[PDB]
């Protein structure tokens, strides 16, 4: 860490903090992650996979037997921006743009079979050109929030898929045109007990082997599904009918981000740029 003189604090994660830095050096402003063999092995396979909708992980230090991750830095993250803009709201071509550049970025890592398992607003990260990225990517397979956990992960499954990134990608969508999160879980039963609520307890109609999930109680209540259209007014059908798919229960049916690139809500996709006080 002797090349970098940390400038300020960007944050805190589970995994470690995170410090906006300069390269002594080169003089590079990037994010200096602290983190704290196998989990060495993981995180230079995530060094290759490289995509403009994925923060760059630059240099990967390990030394004195600590780990240091310098990723490509970015000045403000989407809960951020998501507070600044809670007045008015995200105007919807922006929320649209970024939705479809996440869907990119997604449709990449799950091509690699990588997973993100942890998509939130604060690791979603936007410059002054319109872009969007993905930060921390693969990092949770290396080694507090539930509200954007998908419901196969809190049921206890241990082998879940890239359908969770989906999951959590549609919960923020909801969150971007709402201006409230979707289901702000504060445990593991209220938060599973928030998706029932919603979207109606699951069966083996809706979720074939949902029953036999290894936290899956038969004295769970049963609540009736809601409407979308109460749910995340005043999105448009397509829109609807997207976020529709992206929360489907069953992970095999719920959309994969490829072919939810090619919805019909997608059709008028452009590329705006947002207003950002730095
Ligand atoms: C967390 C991880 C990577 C980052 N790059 N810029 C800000 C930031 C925060």
């Amino acid at each position: 860490m002797e090349n970098f003189q940390k400038v300020e604090k960007i944050g805190e994660g589970t995994y470690g903090v995170v410090y906006k830095a300069r390269n002594k050096l080169t003089g590079e402003v990037v994010a200096l992650k602290k983190i704290r063999s196998t989990a060495i092995r993981e995180i230079s396979l995530l060094k290759e996979l490289n995509h403009p909708n994925i923060v760059k992980l630059l240099d990967v230090i390990h030394t004195e037997n600590k780990l240091y991750l310098v990723f490509e830095f970015l000045h403000q993250d989407l809960k951020k921006f998501m507070d600044a803009s809670a007045l008015t709201g995200i105007p919807l071509p922006l929320i649209k743009s970024y939705l479809f550049q996440l869907l990119q970025g997604l449709a990449f890592c799950h091509s690699h079979r990588v997973l993100h398992r942890d998509l939130k607003p604060q690791n979603l990260l936007i410059n002054t050109e319109g872009a969007i990225k993905l930060a921390d990517f693969g990092l949770a397979r290396a080694f507090v929030t539930l509200w954007y956990r998908a419901p196969e992960i809190l049921l206890g499954c241990k082998y879940y898929s890239t359908a969770v990134d989906i999951w959590s990608l549609g919960c923020i969508f909801a969150e971007m045109v709402t201006r409230r999160a979707l289901f702000p879980g504060d445990s593991e039963i209220d938060q599973l007990f928030r998706i029932f609520r919603t979207l109606g307890t699951p069966d083996e109609v809706v979720w074939p082997g949902v029953t036999s999930m290894p936290d899956y109680k038969p004295s769970f209540p049963k609540w009736a599904r809601q409407d979308f259209s109460k749910v995340v007014p005043p999105l448009d059908e397509d829109g609807r009918s997207l976020l529709s798919q992206m929360l489907h229960y069953d992970p095999n049916k719920r959309i994969s981000a490829k072919a939810a690139l090619a919805h019909p809500f997608f059709q008028d996709v452009t590329k705006p740029v947002p207003h950002l006080r730095l």
